[PDB]
């Protein structure tokens, strides 16, 4: 479902912060039937992102998984074209996990990377490109329940602005999500591209939240690719050997969600 | 609502301008290859503000199928632009097919062709889905009549284009006499009955042999024709007169069913 929704049958409401090009706001749809839902402002300066913006989103409407965010649809609403999807109540993970860095212990992290995969190959085997694979565009749909023992929910946001289109200078500032054949050329994105990016969203995961090479420059991070360097094993290194698999600067030898599922899988509960 | 990138639209020829729109013959790209024939219609950033409709006139138009209707393969919210992706008909608009062979097109060809579009308009109307912008020029040739072969014509319906419920009045007082006099002291009044007369009006166009009614008349005096309550001239043919009036009734309750339409017009067996 990717409706043109109009201006008419949308509410603003408290805004969220703003992100990549766009202003983030709380809001109503009218179809009759009120539902919440997120709108992503993508800001009239940047207008000229919308055509795969929304056409990424477009093809992640028309796949249903229970762990894909809602893409409801556009509005051409005035000056700005905007992002209709679904809400999730507890919002990116990255913030989540440094927020109980402690609380969150292996298990916590476990099921909500099989989450995680499980969405990778659904998009793998429809072959579907995300792109921007990462803790902040993970959303927390439900927490733990720990006396009841209820697992905790997670969707994936839409796959956003390409990188194909985006400009370098920034691309080497999301080093090491972007992968490296992509810092190469930009047009080299591809379906290996998401296992990089898992590999690095994971490190965030056992890293209670923490930023991988936070510290380092465009420049130091290019380097980091340059010596092919990768990342360092976190304080709980047990999925360590999972990200240097998928974190592995050759695209080809990146293993599938399929077998990285059942690695995960093998990690017991 | 399919989205197509950009870069697989291929612009060509220019085929002038439309209502607030720029056309274009091109070509979509899509593994092999996947080279497509379409027309390209593209609104300026200037007409942002007819966004809603300038697309919405399309969505409608492909949520259904129908032999006679052209198919829009997708959009673009290209950013500064907006752009519709549609089949291209070869032949172009009827309008000026008429006008290009006015002498040597015969009534069977014609009537032929009212029931095509009356076709088209009835599988509209039992969908409740009003076009709005009914008229020869958004009437596509797909193939001509060939005598030897013993096959006859077929057209299809472009899509309405920015809907006359937010045109300006002094577009929409300049599309009288298609516009019905109930929409031109109410945009809003868009019905269903509105198409039967626009039909009717579409008729009319093509029993003229392509010519457009009132044409040597200003946006002034065509509004005294409907206050006044003049009808339309029969045409030179004179075959359909009776069915241009009863479909421009001035009531709308009174113009008649597209179901009813098609008995007339297969009724007419000259
Ligand atoms: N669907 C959503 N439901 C709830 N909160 C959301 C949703 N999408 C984004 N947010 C909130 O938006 C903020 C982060 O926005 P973010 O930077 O991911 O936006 P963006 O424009 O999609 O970015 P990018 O395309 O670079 O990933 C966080 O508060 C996150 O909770
Ligand atoms: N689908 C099509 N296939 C081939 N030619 C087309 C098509 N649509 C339009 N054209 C060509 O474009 C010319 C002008 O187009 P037209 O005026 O119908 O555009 P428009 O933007 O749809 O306008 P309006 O909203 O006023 O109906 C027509 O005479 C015809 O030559
Ligand atoms: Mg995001
Ligand atoms: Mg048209």
């Amino acid at each position: 479902v990717f409706h043109l929704i109009r201006n008419e049958d949308l509410i603003f409401n408290e805004s969220l912060g703003q992100g990549t090009f766009t202003k983030i706001f709380k809001g109503v749809r009218r179809e009759l039937h009120e539902t919440e839902v997120l709108l992503k402002v993508l800001d009239k300066a940047h207008r000229n992102y919308s055509e795969s913006f929304f056409e990424a989103a477009s093809m992640m409407s028309k796949l249903s998984h229970k762990h894909l965010v809602l893409n409801y649809g556009v509005c051409v609403c005035g000056d700005e074209n905007i992002l209709v999807q679904e809400f999730v109540k507890f919002g990116s993970l990255d913030t989540y996990l440094k927020k109980n860095k402690n609380c969150i212990n292996i298990l916590w992290k476990l099921e909500v990377a099989k989450q995680l995969a499980a969405a990778m190959h659904f998009l793998e085997e429809n072959t579907l490109i995300h792109g921007n694979v990462c803790a902040k565009n993970i959303l927390l749909i439900r927490e733990e329940d720990r006396k009841t023992g209820n697992p905790p929910f997670i969707k994936l946001s839409d796959p956003g602005i390409s990188i194909t289109v985006l400009p370098k200078d920034i691309l080497q500032e999301r080093i090491p999500w972007v992968p490296p054949e992509c810092i190469e050329n930009p047009k080299n994105l591809n379906l290996a591209t998401d296992k990089w990016s898992f590999g690095t969203t994971l490190w965030e995961i056992c890293s209670g939240g923490d930023k991988p090479l936070s510290a380092l420059d465009s420049q130091r991070k290019l380097q980091f690719y340059e010596d092919r360097h990768q990342l360092p094993a976190p304080k709980a290194a047990e999925l360590a050997n999972l990200i240097n698999n998928c974190m592995d600067y050759e695209p080809d030898h990146r293993p599938s969600f399929r077998a990285i599922i059942r690695d995960l899988n093998s990690l017991f509960t």
